[PDB]
This record gives C-alpha cells, sequence and structure tokens, in this order.
C-alpha cells in the first residue's frame, strides 16, 4: 500500500452536489480542504485509477488538472472544477444560440492546443469528443476524461477513426480523425454526427469513402480541414500543431473576408 504524493485523506473532501450519472461511477462537485472548490469522479479499482495515472503525468492549461487521488474505496479522483459543464451541453443549451464562427473556432483552437500537448507527450486520448471537453469562465475549454488515454506503445464509432474501430490501431492520428468529427459538433451546435445513420451504416459508408458534407454556413476552408482530418491514410492527416496554428490564425490567414451570418 505504497501511495504517492497525490494521495490524500477522504476527510479533506466533501462532495456537495451531483454533476452527472456515469457508466463506471458518478461525478460530483465539492470542496477540498474546505477552501478550494473541486470536482470529483466517484464510482476494477486499480483499472478505474488509470485515468489518474495518466492525469498525473499530464500538465497543461488546456487539460483539466488532476488535484488529488483517493486510492481506497469508494475510489475518488479530485480535479479542477469547470463551471460551465461539458461542451456538448454548452453547444445545445441556451448558450449555443449566440455562439458564432469566431467563438467556435477559438474553442476549437484551445482544444487543438490541449491535444498538441498530448501529442508532444506521445500519448493518445482515444475518446475525444464534445461530451469530453469542459467549458469554464471566459469560454475557456479543456480536454478531460482520460479513462482510455494511454502512452502509445466498441468505442463510439461515429467519432472513432475507422482503423481504430476495426483493427484497434489507436494513434494520435486517430485522435485527429475524432477532432474533425468534433469540428462538426461545433459547427452544428452539437448535433450527433452522420444524422440518420446507425453505427453499422456509418462504418460501411466511411470505409467506402463517404464523408460528412459542409455544415450549413460553415466556410469551405473549415470543411476542408475536417476532410484532411478524415483522410483514409492515418499518416496524411494533419498534426495538432498544424491544427492549432491554422485555427488560431484562421480569421486573418484563411477567411479574412469572413462575414457573420444567422447561425455562424
Ligand atoms: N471527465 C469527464 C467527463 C465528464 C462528464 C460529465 C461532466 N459533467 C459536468 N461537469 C462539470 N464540471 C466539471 C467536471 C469536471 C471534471 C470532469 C470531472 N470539472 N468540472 C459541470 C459543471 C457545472 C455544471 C454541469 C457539469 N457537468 C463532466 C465531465
Amino acid at each position: 500500500l505504497a501511495k504517492d504524493a497525490w494521495e490524500i485523506p477522504r476527510e479533506s473532501l466533501r462532495l456537495e452536489v451531483k454533476l452527472g450519472q456515469g457508466c463506471f461511477g458518478e461525478v460530483w462537485m465539492g470542496t477540498w480542504n474546505g477552501t478550494t472548490r473541486v470536482a470529483i469522479k466517484t464510482l476494477s479499482p486499480e483499472a478505474f485509477l488509470q485515468e489518474a495515472q495518466v492525469m498525473k503525468k499530464l500538465r497543461h492549461e488546456k487539460l483539466v488538472q488532476l488535484y488529488a487521488v483517493v486510492s481506497e474505496e469508494p475510489i475518488y479522483i479530485v480535479t479542477e472544477y469547470m463551471s460551465k459543464g461539458s461542451l456538448l451541453d454548452f453547444l445545445k443549451g441556451e448558450m449555443g444560440k449566440y455562439l458564432r464562427l469566431p467563438q467556435l473556432v477559438d474553442m476549437a483552437a484551445q482544444i487543438a492546443s490541449g491535444m498538441a500537448y498530448v501529442e508532444r507527450m506521445n500519448y493518445v486520448h482515444r475518446d475525444l469528443r464534445a461530451a469530453n471537453i469542459l467549458v469554464g469562465e471566459n469560454l475557456v475549454c479543456k480536454v478531460a476524461d482520460f479513462g482510455l488515454a494511454r502512452l502509445i506503445e466498441k468505442f463510439p464509432i461515429k467519432w472513432t477513426a475507422p482503423e481504430a474501430a476495426l483493427y484497434g490501431r489507436f494513434t494520435i492520428k486517430s485522435d485527429v480523425w475524432s477532432f474533425g468529427i468534433l469540428l462538426t459538433e461545433l459547427t452544428t451546435k452539437g448535433r450527433v454526427p452522420y444524422p440518420g445513420m446507425v453505427n453499422r451504416e456509418v462504418l460501411d459508408q466511411v470505409e467506402r469513402g463517404y464523408r460528412m458534407p459542409c455544415p450549413p454556413e460553415c466556410p469551405e476552408s473549415l470543411h476542408d480541414l475536417m476532410c484532411q482530418c478524415w483522410r483514409k491514410d492515418p499518416e496524411e492527416r494533419p498534426t495538432f500543431e498544424y491544427l492549432q496554428a491554422f485555427l488560431e490564425d484562421y480569421f486573418t490567414s484563411t477567411e479574412p473576408q469572413y462575414q457573420p451570418g444567422e447561425n455562424l
């Protein structure tokens, strides 16, 4: 029972409200040391802590920061608190109506920033999507849920690169594919991708070259980025470093003549 410095005593934690239901446990919102507001992911035990394992190694402003870990049962995992909730609920909720392409591309740029770090650290997320991005104050966005994240050595198919879904080949490039899918959730205010298609149909279609078309009002340049992310060859997909820089400069280098519309 040799715990590390991340370990803490349950007595220093006290969940106040609940934040959501979960497959492997819940997620509460409480107080740490009675002074710092935190989020807690409650509830194999050692397997459940693998997200903390990787979260201990990752440190970046665009990744939800791990604070402490309770290695006993009920096994907890304290992290930074994001006041706005998931991007998915954010996009479809009361807030979604006012977000325009400029704010949406900035949020994408931030996510691309967190993933570029994950890229440099030679890790893989494996479950990148809006439900796993958290929003905070000032439209700050951060990557979260590293339950499946690992050091590169059925998953939600609609967000998963075909080679990862079929052959188990999860690389940073399969996260890029997911990124492209995440871009459509941003540009459509969080609609589930591949409308009307069911998993089996999506898998077959994609394999046959099918790709989602340009969302209404989204510039062709942005949709082309999405298409580079969905290239059949994992290697011809852009890096996150590229995605971060392209998105950050988007309104000056790519769409300088951009004009706001009714939805984007
Ligand atoms: N990890 C993961 C997936 C995942 C799944 C569901 C949730 N729902 C969640 N979360 C909130 N705030 C949070 C959450 C976090 C850390 C992830 C635990 N910090 N701040 C949150 C804050 C306010 C309102 C609703 C909220 N609803 C959050 C995350």
